[PDB]
């Protein structure tokens, strides 16, 4: 199996004028398609996120995007957001990547 | 209708060590779901990109991600990449956002 590459992306600059911002977790280059993605807020389970369905890339691998919505004040307040991933190609089948303002 | 918000995202810093990088086009907050997304390279049609299927967000709107893979030398060489979007909520149903190293 090919372990996924996990990248965390902050809100686009042009989105900083809105009251609600979006955090992105970009997961690429994995195989097989079976995977689980979840978000956490300061260690606690978050709920306002949506994951896309796995798409096969040009090279036969898969990729998925997960978008979490949060109040702009929550982001600039400096809270910590974590993207949690479950996949059989990872060391012990799990990994995490955190984001902070 | 609700016109989509189009955001262009460069490759994550940790991905700059690989030979292949990814450019992301983040399209959010639109309605209805019908939408067309395409990528261009210096004004010409590109081919190595994949779009996710529209996902209904918490507020009833939709969002889509489009990922274009390019050689790291192509990016650092300074070529121009453009993300084109067709949606009935936009002025004349079309808009563009460009990216450059």
């Amino acid at each position: 199996p090919a372990a996924p590459q996990v990248y965390t992306i902050p809100p686009p600059l042009e989105q900083m004028a809105k009251d609600l911002v979006s955090l992105t977790c970009m997961i690429t280059d994995f195989f097989p398609e079976d995977i689980t993605v979840e978000w956490q807020w300061n260690g606690q389970p978050a709920e306002n996120y949506k994951n896309t369905q796995p798409i096969m890339d040009t090279d036969g691998s898969y990729f998925v995007y997960s978008k979490l919505n949060v109040q702009k004040s929550n982001w600039e307040a400096g809270n910590t957001f974590t993207c949690s991933v479950l996949h059989e190609g990872l060391h012990n089948h799990h990994t995490e990547k955190s984001l902070s303002h």
